[PDB]
């Protein structure tokens, strides 16, 4: 348009391409030039199919053919070209070119030459500017048809506006031409931003919360791409698209399974609903990496033997509602959402997959039956929502959660009844960019395009297990390097099947005790980096390096890498990495372990806490801070704990709803750690990187038996012998003045 | 920076200015441009002393001065070009020229000449190259410390970001390069908006939820700005700003006093609170105008009156919590806050205005004592919450809210007893421009910055009343014109008193019988057009134009104008208005009563409705439908309707929280519109654009004494005799299908 | 800086430097100028493995990588480059380049190849202005790394000064402009 700077390769041969003797070729160039088009010149075959296999945004593609030259293989060239074209954009208009008979005696070769092409362009005999208009008409179809309808509107609205006065706000970035902090805000943010967030607006657009316009063509076009009967932009955030299918389903004294690998949304989205959960906590192996759930806590005895393990309020034996468990972990163990389906359908009415990172999930031949939208939807009523949180992986603007609705059986009741509690989390300012953005997000997955995008991902990923393993074959004497979580038969990129990536059942390569059958396939985009000093064999050598530090060796080298597990240093690659940052992890891994046996002094390295922090750790060696603080978990037996509180099942004494009125009630005082053995706690302490709600609002604590203070008081001498660190743990209160940093939570009297 | 191309007003003598003999100022031009400045030269005074008047961002202003001359006033010219200029950002540094003795001998005017000029260049005898790199050093450096603390913190972190891996999402609109539907997406919304949404941030620039970083130097910077003892930023709208000070206030058994011009937000607030609430409803004019309250039902007697009139549940006379008021309603009228707080601060120990159009109220001198953060905090504790909406009219990013907070008292409880009720409605995706552009449209308002910005849209407005009055001085035989709401005394830009625009009590220029002391000053922005056809003498005369027509006309030429109350033309004006468009609508409205006495067919005006509606109205003129929609609201006596149905205390049989559990149980059935009479409603039905919450979800009707028929049969025949039209009413499920748009409601069997 | 005219020594084929069919690096050389970057472009190896290590100050290196040919010795060509590269300023970024897949193959050279090297530069599916941006970043936090502290503060003392009164003495240099002896002087 006026933007969309969009390509057209043009391949001809060395002979006449950038050079003489006949050039339409050039004046063609020069046409859609004065369009307004860029021009991918390219004198040779392979060096256009580098090009056009990149991921460009390619408006259409000329190709020089000749026909006969089978055995020559120009006609076989093009045929290459075009294949290797439409693979991830299939509708960009392939056209050909030539100076003389053309494909007029192709061979056999025409269910992909004379079949993609969509004309051809005899440059000598045709009309030179009306031929160009032709490539012209096609290309910019081609470039109105590729943009999905929310935001080929939304485009089509930002420049045949509301005339002179739309009223309520900025008006089209007009108050940021006021004041010089809101031009610099103007001239930093763009125009088109501005220019397209509109506060309130109905008319051509199509408002949100009614689900009329083009919205509801960008709705319900997304229910073909990711595969579902109606889908639901939800803007306030994953922490709101949970609430609205926890706040439109059961908000009463029902009884509620709940995993307990949930975020800090979904026990917010209990105390919103009001109903009293049951819990299924998962068992981890000895690493820290939070494992699987058993399959067998889903069949229709043992959540029978949860509904009379509710302490408080017990129900007659509901239909217990709302399954929720988080589909694909933090570190990447994609569930059968099928065998979830085959386990569960009979007890549970409504399903609701928390697919976080498992956005993706929809788009490629590896998560097969493994997504709660493929399903292959019985006669039972299951209901599987799949609230997805598309900001991370699947890359649409912050905030933006789809969610995806599937019917079946005997509820379907999501015609307006949805939409009548669908309003009260969402905002009335539609029509705007994380709405358009997540059109994108879904636009950008249309059939293969996805499918052969986070293929590449992988390629990225398979191609960072291989080399980070393959540094290995270098001098490693005995043992000494980060144990990759793939260190048997899968090193390489090989291949990506749906069987040999699967945990096998009761293997030693994960931990996981008694795996089920084919259950858990490991995401293989999410690279599981365990650092030294766990042992597989069950308990701590004395060779390992912190958590923190080596992460905070290339946090300042400029990495970011997440945390969870005890040692285990997870990187996640994303769909939204360069091409070639394997390589900056590998160099700044392999610089990990060259300024470590070395052992310099952190303030030489590491400016986050040493340099900066420069009393505590002057003159003091990472490795012996690595082996103290590397004992500090062992003394304390707090990786002992890690064990022992999460397996506990918490005194439920107060629902989360009833854990909450008492905050606003004054009930919530300051209760220091040591007398906590015995009082309800009122808020939730998350222990955050290393994994899931410990407590929640209504835990309360028996006895000693609760062993959660071996890593509250660790956290305490963490920071207090070091400065700042993991004093990590989310909702720790901590105040500050006469005591040394020592903290407080919140409980009810 | 790499972008701020910020200018530097150059003013100098025309003589000595792009001329010759002597020239380094075209020199110091020079060396400001290799640095990456933009020139406004000027040749003289007057010429420069309108530039700068102007709504620019100036980084410098360089005068020419001579000192002796003052009866030459030339001296006097340079201290008016810096009096005129330090009036919008007065730390722009402002500096001299001169090429001899120049301000060596000021006789007397030194408060404003020698004390504002940020220093003298006296360009022959300094430094050249190091003279514009002082200019330079001046200009960077304010223009460093013009932009406020978060967005400064995020625009130099889209500069030297985490490295190379950012992980989860699209990683600096990296992701958006790998399609071309993401990149058409990339090169729509600009690279400094990709590049700035991160997905998840915690470092350096500070995560919401946690209130560290620079973010909490945004916040109670915005306390400084604004008036607060505690600000905090909110994100997900104001539809969630409500719900938050809803939700960390009281959400069980006790009573609330809400008001009835609430959005359709804050009924949902109260459906999440789950508390039972108490009504004051206001009166009304005979126009459609929502009226304000009265402070005799804010007395300790007459909510004591409304706590025996709850018929549900009564409690047993609570301090009645949560006090919400619409300040400044739709049309305009911003109440007392002070004088709230004087009649209810007794009663009531939470207030919550929801500030939502009164989102400048904080920067004039006109609404002093009138915006709930300006009280003058007392001894009584009446914790008044101002949940801003500055999406609209004071220009934020859409779903930007601040919530302001201000103690006293005896309840302060805001130390993190709010954050842990903060957290359960915002999401967990911070650091980004909705974020950064809510401390922009704070630090827009820095001090005199702001006040002499809606000091200029008074400017647009009240010179827009004069100017659509002042076409009554033409050819206006007997009366034929809107009649602006202020056809008395203030007609014309004389002064912006708070005493000659509050309605007089008892005056018959509003209508609102029996006005209390000095309570509702009418908003000067929001300009309240009535256009004829209701009579201020009782009822309707036989030339009205309707509601629609007259937005519809120039809704097609381009205009959007909102409509509420029944003839009430309510153009607002904002803050986002080009200077120059009360011109547009000047002339867009002396075309509709030029295109009207003509009453030319609808299809040659308006395609809305009728060249694309082609078969009920071809060749129907707009004066007979009008005039047969002019007596529509006639002959169903639903104008009388519309004082019934808002006067009338609707039947309480059900709480919103206890008549919203029965939408997901299965009591929501599909009750028409005929045998409503005696079945509660559990849908929340507001009549949009006219006015409030008619019905909440669980306002039974008792009888045909409940009088809203006349209008929901009203939009029936609306929508029937004539394509699409005010169908408006919102919440009306309209089934498709076998009968003739027939319509139909939700409640409960 | 505003001094500090330090090249970025390009290394390229030259089939696909200063030439066509496929021009990023151009392009990539081209934003790194509007940065105010110098260019040593190189048409082959052995001639950039010879201005790389004579005693240059480089600010980065760009190396043209296709990993499998070590019979070829193209990736074996590119270790001998980063070799030479690293032995008077380690700390200098050497990038490598290439349009396809480019180390994902490298069979036993890694402990100078993925190792040496500070990113991977896929010049035509990469971010082309965020590109150059992403060398100047590194160029830069380079080049002002490799300075002493005190010279370090020291030059950045002469930009960001004491504003308009750092009152004993010339102040800055300013009063060498008060007369001709005084001037030449400057000068
Ligand atoms: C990261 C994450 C989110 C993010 O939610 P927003 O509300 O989009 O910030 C939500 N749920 C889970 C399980 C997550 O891991
Ligand atoms: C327009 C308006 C809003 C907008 O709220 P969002 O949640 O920001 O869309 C809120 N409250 C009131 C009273 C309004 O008039």
């Amino acid at each position: 348009y006026k933007d969309l700077k969009f390509p057209v390769l043009i391949v001809h041969r060395d002979i006449k391409a950038d050079t003489v003797a006949g050039e339409r070729v050039r004046g063609i160039a020069h046409e859609l030039e004065q369009d307004g088009f860029s021009i991918l010149s390219t004198a040779s075959s392979a060096e256009g199919r580098i090009v056009a296999s990149t991921h460009h945004g390619l408006a259409c593609i000329l190709v020089a053919a000749e026909g006969a030259g089978e055995n020559q293989r120009l006609l076989q060239d093009v045929v290459e070209l075009i294949r290797v074209a439409r693979v991830r954009a299939p509708q960009l208009p392939i056209f050909a070119l030539g100076e003389q008979v053309t494909i007029e005696n192709a061979p056999a070769e025409s269910m992909a030459d004379l079949h993609q092409l969509r004309g051809i362009l005899y440059l000598f005999e045709d009309t030179v500017p009306f031929l160009a208009r032709q490539v012209a008409r096609a290309a910019r179809n081609y470039l109105a048809g590729l943009l999905p309808p929310f935001f080929r509107a939304l485009v089509e609205h930002t420049a045949q506006s509301n005339y002179s006065w739309h009223t309520p706000g900025h008006g089209g970035g007009v108050a940021y031409r006021k004041s010089p902090v809101g031009q610099a805000f103007h001239q930093f943010f763009g125009e088109n931003t501005l220019r397209s967030d509109l506060s309130v607006s109905v008319p051509e657009l199509g408002s949100l919360l009614d689900h009329t316009g083009p919205l509801a063509e960008a709705e319900d076009r997304a229910a073909r791409n990711f595969g579902a009967d109606h889908t639901f932009f939800v803007i306030n955030g994953t922490s709101t698209a949970n609430k609205i299918v926890w706040h439109s389903m059961v908000g009463r004294e029902d009884l509620v399974l709940v995993d307990r690998n949930c975020h800090k949304s979904i026990l917010h989205s209990i105390i919103m609903t009001g109903a009293i959960p049951l819990y299924l906590t998962p068992e981890r192996n000895e690493l820290g990496i939070i494992g699987p759930i058993p399959l067998s806590e889903f069949s229709k005895e043992s959540i029978a033997a949860k509904i009379a393990a509710s302490p408080l309020a017990r129900g007659r034996e509901p239909k217990v509602k709302l399954a929720v468990v988080t589909n694909s972990t933090y570190d990447g163990l994609c569930y059968n959402a099928e065998l979830i389906k085959q386990t569960l359908g009979d007890s549970v009415e409504v399903l609701h997959f928390d697919e976080a990172w498992y956005a993706y999930a929809a788009f490629h031949e590896f998560y097969d039956g493994r997504y709660g939208m493929g399903t292959s939807r019985s006669e039972e009523g299951p209901l599987v929502f799949a609230t997805h949180s598309t900001h991370k992986m699947l890359a649409a603007f912050s905030q933006a959660s789809m969610i995806h609705v599937q019917d079946g059986g005997t509820r379907k009741l999501d015609v307006a009844r949805f939409n009548e509690a669908f309003m009260m989390h969402i905002s009335t300012s539609p029509q705007y960019g994380i709405i358009a953005s997540l059109d994108v997000a879904s636009a950008m997955m249309e059939g293969p395009a996805g499918r052969s995008l986070i293929q590449e991902t992988f390629d990225e990923a398979l191609s960072f297990r291989r080399a980070l393993a393959n540094v290995r074959q270098n001098l490693d004497r005995n043992d000494w390097w980060f144990g990759v979580w793939q260190p048997e038969q899968v090193e390489g990129t090989d291949q990506v099947g749906t069987h040999d990536w699967v945990l096998e059942p009761s293997a030693d390569w994960h931990g996981f005790g008694d795996i089920a059958e084919d259950y858990v396939l490991l995401d293989p985009i999410k690279v599981t980096l365990t650092t030294p000093g766990l042992s597989a064999g069950g308990k701590l050598s004395e060779q390992g390096i912190p958590a923190a530090i080596v992460s905070r060796f290339l946090w300042e080298r400029g990495l970011v890498v997440e945390k969870t597990g005890l040692y285990s240093f997870l990187v996640l690659f994303s769909m939204g990495i360069t091409k070639g940052k394997w390589s900056t992890l590998v160099t700044e891994l392999l610089e990990f372990k060259r300024c470590y046996d070395a052992n310099l002094p952190l303030l030489d390295v590491l400016p986050s806490v040493a340099q900066a922090g420069g009393k505590r750790y002057n003159g003091v060696g990472l490795r012996d801070l690595s082996d103290a603080m590397h004992a500090s978990y062992r003394d304390n037996a707090t990786a002992k704990a890690m064990k022992r509180m999460y397996t506990v099942l918490p005194e439920v004494a107060m629902r989360p709803s009833e854990a909450y009125d008492k905050l606003v009630r004054g009930e919530v005082e300051a209760v220091p750690i040591a007398r906590l053995e015995g009082r309800i706690a009122a808020v939730m302490l998350v222990p955050y990187p290393p994994g899931i709600p410990l407590i929640m609002p209504g835990e309360r604590f028996t006895e000693a038996t609760r062993s959660i203070l071996d890593y509250l008081e660790f956290a305490r001498t963490f920071e207090r012998a070091f400065p700042g660190f993991d004093s990590d743990v989310h909702g720790l209160q901590h105040q500050d003045g006469p005591s040394g940093r020592c903290y407080t939570v919140e409980c009810i009297k």
